[PDB]
């Protein structure tokens, strides 16, 4: 089967065949948007392109987008290690119009490369697709024009609980580019657990989203009023890891050529044998995150882009400390990390010695509390009457050992605890008050 950097290489081969520009991933840190956190689309660049603020001398193009989804719009931190399809970093494979075409040649160029006898040559009948309830043209291009069976053709309205909110509308942000869209699932087999979409199972990992074709049609407003973009547009984006785990003949993500060299560096950095421990998975995602986060330039700190990736830095250590890793570790991943991502890695390879010693200090740093922090959590769990922790413990953990709360949350969800958060936010209000009242005016 062909490798994560062949099919890379080979989605953008197909699209710049079809007249697309070939565009460089961006950075995960954007200069010049201060709505975003860290770059969670490859629409991200193009931002301004759909809004028609930025020409371009292309109509039409495509890239290879690394991502971060670990907080903002679209966070998926706390389903990393539970579902075998969610990371924080990820590439998004993506063709996009520019006021070129629109509905029914975008559908066409993503069902011909993923069916064509040509290319990636899926087997129709495991495919299924999604559409926005009101979209019937989406749905009429699907039916007739491809040729899918009604039965596998399944309407979403606004299943989110709110106007717009809906699996088949996507939105950049709470402000930014928005639109209808419609999604490719594949369907892994009876062997996995999970329905398709719309069902009730729909959250399993049987039926994966692999593709989603977003029909760019508004801007939203802070208001949450949809003003129209000036030419209906098109951001396409599938996930690289969703793909090829189903080109290998796998199940899962951490099952493709490139998680599997890395779950093994991690097993040998942190002297864990079994390779099947949910720690590893974490890990080898964590690290994904972390080494290219720093090398897009954010550094460790206690407030905005800084305090999520010292989050997920701690969170990485504290799993590595599960498996029973007795010295430093994390930053030993940076060089399989790059060895198994091929020209995706060249920013990284570029600055590996300066990542490797931001990860080293900050591990370093938080072993001064990490043991200290997990015995004290161990000792008010095991006198702990009920399923969920105090606000004050949990405050504490924060206050004196550096635990983020969600760091805290992580080690009692692996026991089925809860955290009390609106404790720990009480508790973080009272000392914020006496802080003020200390400082005066
Ligand atoms: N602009 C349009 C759009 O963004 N659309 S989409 O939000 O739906 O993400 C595009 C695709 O990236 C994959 N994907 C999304 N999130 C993750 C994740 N956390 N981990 C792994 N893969 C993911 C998945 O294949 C998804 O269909």
């Amino acid at each position: 089967s062909k490798s994560t950097a062949e099919i890379r290489q080979a989605f953008l081969d197909f699209f710049h065949s079809k007249g697309h520009q070939v565009v460089a991933s961006s950075s995960l840190v954007p200069h010049n948007d201060p709505t975003l956190l860290f770059t969670n689309a490859g629409m991200n660049q193009f931002k301004d392109v759909f809004l028609g603020l930025d020409k371009r001398n292309y109509s039409r193009a495509t890239t290879s987008q690394r991502c971060v989804r670990a907080g903002g719009k679209h966070n998926d931190l706390e389903n990393v290690g539970y579902t075998a399809r969610h990371h924080t970093f990820f590439e998004m494979l993506g063709n996009f119009s520019f006021g070129d075409y629109f509905k029914l040649d975008a559908i066409l160029f993503a069902w011909l490369l993923l069916t064509s006898e040509k290319w990636f040559a899926l087997p129709k009948e495991r495919l299924w697709v999604t559409v926005y309830e009101s979209d019937d043209e989406a749905y009429e291009i699907w039916e007739k024009e491809v040729g899918i069976p009604r039965e596998r053709i399944i309407r979403i309205g606004d299943n989110k609980g709110a106007p717009y909110a809906s699996d088949n509308f996507w939105q950049m942000g709470d402000t930014g580019p928005c639109g209808p869209c419609t999604e490719i699932f594949y369907d892994h087999g009876d062997h996995i657990w999970g329905g398709p979409p719309g069902s009730p199972e729909e959250d399993g990992d049987r039926y994966i989203e692999i593709w989603n074709i977003v029909f760019m049609q508004f801007n939203r407003q802070a208001d949450g009023t949809m003003e129209p973009l000036p030419k209906p547009s098109v951001d396409t984006a599938m996930g690289l890891e969703r793909i090829a785990a189903v080109l290998q003949h796998v199940n899962s993500n951490y099952d493709i050529d490139l998680f599997r060299t890395l779950i093994q560096a991690v097993a040998k950095v942190t002297g864990a044998t079994d390779l099947s421990n949910k720690s590893l998975r974490v890990i080898a995602d964590h690290i994904r995150s972390c080494a290219f986060l720093i090398a897009d330039g954010v550094m460790p700190s206690n407030e905005n882009r800084g305090y999520v990736l010292r989050r997920i830095i701690r969170r990485a250590v504290r799993h590595g400390n599960m498996l029973g890793a007795k010295e430093t570790f994390f930053y030993k991943l940076v060089g399989p990390l790059i060895d198994v991502m091929g020209s995706a890695g060249e920013d990284l390879k570029r600055q590996q010695a300066q990542v490797e010693q931001v990860l080293k200090t900050e591990e370093e740093q938080f072993a001064r509390t990490l043991e200290r922090g997990l015995a004290l959590l161990d000792e008010e769990l095991a006198k702990l009457s009920g399923d969920t922790l105090d606000g004050e413990t949990a405050f504490r953990l924060y206050d004196t050992y550096g635990f983020p709360v969600d760091l805290t949350a992580d080690v009692c969800r692996e026991r089925n605890i809860k955290v009390d958060e609106a404790g720990f936010e009480a508790a973080m209000e009272e000392q914020r008050r006496r802080a003020r009242e200390a400082s005066g005016f």
